[PDB]
């Protein structure tokens, strides 16, 4: 199992534009196109980011494109992130797929807020961690996803998604 196979399970995987469980425009595989309400400015972004007059649809290889651009941005933002970077770097491979999950749903800046349960992940106070990060608005609205990233986090394994 790795990161893609396990965002890919997260994530979806969807040709047309939709809106995600927070309402917002997204396509491919939990590609966030735009905050806006607009459905236009959505289809713009879309085109701009793929490079064609798409009319809100895209190919598969197209979605998988966003998706390894989306990963490395992901991955890149960790790194960058002087809050982030210890705890992955502490981190074994696979704890480490899950804080990217983290990242790519929320954004970097999103999990840099969760100031307690990084400190517990970096000290591998995994059943500790796993309480506090289930303190959140996150694991209230999106709480399957939200248990299969605590999990990963207890255990160190994918068995959440297998
Ligand atoms: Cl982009
Ligand atoms: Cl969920």
């Amino acid at each position: 199992m790795n990161i893609f196979e396990m965002l890919r399970i997260d994530e979806g995987l969807r040709l047309k534009i939709y809106k995600d469980t927070e309402g917002y425009y997204t396509i491919g595989i939990g590609h966030l196109l735009t905050k806006s309400p607009s459905l236009n400015a959505a289809k713009s972004e879309l085109d701009k980011a793929i490079g064609r007059n798409t009319n809100g649809v895209i190919t598969k290889d197209e979605a998988e494109k966003l998706f390894n651009q989306d990963v490395d941005a992901a991955v890149r933002g960790i790194l960058r992130n002087a809050k982030l970077k210890p705890v992955y770097d502490s981190a074994d491979a696979v704890r480490r797929a899950a804080l990217i999950n983290m990242v790519f749903q929320m954004g970097e800046t999103g999990v840099a807020g969760f100031t307690n349960s990084l400190r517990m992940l970096q000290q591998k106070r995994w059943d500790e961690a796993a309480v506090n990060l289930a303190k959140s608005r996150w694991y209230n609205q999106t709480p399957n996803r939200a248990k299969r990233v605590i999990t990963t986090f207890r255990t160190g394994t994918w068995d959440a998604y297998k």
